[PDB]
């Protein structure tokens, strides 16, 4: 039955560079990151409130495993390790708040949503900056 589960391919990416900028990434690396972001591919397996998510680009791949309501460890977009906790906001929207394991830095979070016309929308936030990325099913 249709939920977040599936193979998703990015179709749009808005404010990605500004987000990296807030996270301290210098301009040459941001431009390379933006170019890599146009091959983002996401594989999701969902069962009840347990998720497996694999995000990959051309040269890199990451997997996360979590259950809504339970703390897990992952990393911020710029690769600093964090403690994360996901909660539902509605039937097909979830929101994750992150806290840095070490150090200080911008407040980051992310949301994912299945829309009514079949898209997966990711938002990623750092302080005041919101990146939106839109995916469709492969
Ligand atoms: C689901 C998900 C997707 C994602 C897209 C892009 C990046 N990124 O490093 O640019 C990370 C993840 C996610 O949970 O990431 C927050």
């Amino acid at each position: 039955m249709p939920n977040f589960s599936g193979n998703w391919k990015i179709i749009r990416s808005e404010n990605f560079e500004e987000l990296l900028k807030v996270l301290g990434v210098n301009v040459m690396l941001r431009k390379i990151a933006v170019a890599a972001a146009s091959k983002y591919a996401v594989e999701i397996k969902q069962e009840g409130d347990t998720f497996y998510i694999k995000v990959s680009t051309t040269v890199y791949t990451t997997e996360i495993n979590f259950k809504v309501g339970e703390e897990f460890e992952e990393q911020t977009v710029d690769g600093r390790p964090c403690k994360s906790l996901v909660k539902w906001e509605s039937e097909n929207k979830m929101v994750c708040e992150q806290k840095l394991l070490k150090g200080e830095g911008p407040k980051t979070s992310w949301t994912k949503e299945l829309t009514n016309d079949g898209e997966l929308i990711l938002t990623m936030t750092a302080d005041d900056v919101v990146c939106t990325q839109v995916f469709v099913r492969e």
